[PDB]
């Protein structure tokens, strides 16, 4: 499948693409305002994620640091990124279907639209001002709005027993972005698309 990743933000972001134990395509790249990056993702890929990173510094060897979404100090991510990170999530070619979603389970840094560029399903978006409205205890100094699991490390926020309910904090994310996951056992906002669809991820869509 092909993904086109577009930065519509007025600031630079460093895009990242990983399946947790490996890069997808090159794994990461700088995107100035308006730039597009096209990647290829192997059919059958289960548990892929795309995210933006903010305020990065890299040397010539591709080693450095980002304020949100850092993946072990690398430009080309092999692993998932440090919260807070708005996440585009996908599993492809699973018994003839693709499954996509946006998640706030690991917090929010940048607004996002995740849409098919082929026919047969709809897209999803979280584009509200979550950082501006973020509750004081969840604000990250580096930028962004952390989830409650990352901050407080309780069984209820992290859903460690497989039983948990919504919380004051999960309800904040859900109020601003109904079409994204707000906690592990949220009613699913997953979209089912035809197998082998192609997609576009747009940062700062509005």
């Amino acid at each position: 499948a092909t993904f086109e990743i577009v930065n519509r933000c007025s600031y630079t972001v460093w895009a990242a693409a990983s399946k947790g134990d490996a890069a997808l395509d090159a794994g990461g790249r700088q995107l100035n305002s308006g730039e597009s990056w096209t990647i290829n993702v192997e059919p059958g890929t289960n548990g892929g994620k795309i995210w933006a990173r903010t305020d990065c510094y890299f040397d010539d060897s591709g080693s450095g640091i980002c304020k949100t979404g850092d993946c072990g100090g690398l430009l080309r991510c092999k692993r998932f990124g440090r919260p807070p990170t708005t996440l585009a999530e996908f599993s492809l070619n699973q018994y003839g279907k693709d499954y996509i979603d946006i998640s706030n389970i690991k917090g929010f840094n940048v607004p996002m639209n995740f849409s098919p560029t082929t026919r047969g399903c709809r897209g999803v978006r979280c584009a509200a001002d979550i950082v501006g409205q973020c509750p004081a205890k969840l604000k990250a100094p580096g930028g962004g709005c952390n989830d409650a699991c990352t901050v407080f490390q309780t069984s209820e926020y992290c859903c460690t027993t497989g039983k948990c309910g919504p919380t004051e904090y999960s309800r904040f994310f859900k109020r601003l972005c109904p079409d994204a996951f707000s906690y592990v056992l949220d009613k699913p906002t997953t979209v089912t698309c035809p197998g082998s669809s192609n997609y576009r991820v747009t940062f700062c869509p509005t």
